[PDB]
């Protein structure tokens, strides 16, 4: 599908402050829009679009931290 991070859980960043979020689950997403607003170590940033297709599920919003190994949220991406 498409996962939030890889197999890292390593050195650097192995989790994910999600301050903010743009998208709700379950929606139609397009190849022009965010995903969250995550803080790290000097920068506030995101993740766009690489693909579009559905926001299946976050499971974690924003609010609380994630991690890597852990998910957070999924993209169906049939072709990719």
């Amino acid at each position: 599908a498409f996962e939030f991070k890889l197999p890292d859980i390593g050195e650097g960043i192995h989790e994910g402050e999600i301050v903010k979020w743009f998208v709700k689950p379950g929606d139609e997403v397009n190849e022009d829009d965010v995903l969250c607003e995550v803080q790290n170590d000097k920068a506030v940033v995101e993740i766009p679009s690489p693909v579009k297709g559905k926001v299946l599920e976050i499971l974690v919003p924003e609010g609380t931290v994630a991690t890597v190994g852990q998910t957070l949220i999924t993209l169906d991406a049939p072709g990719y």
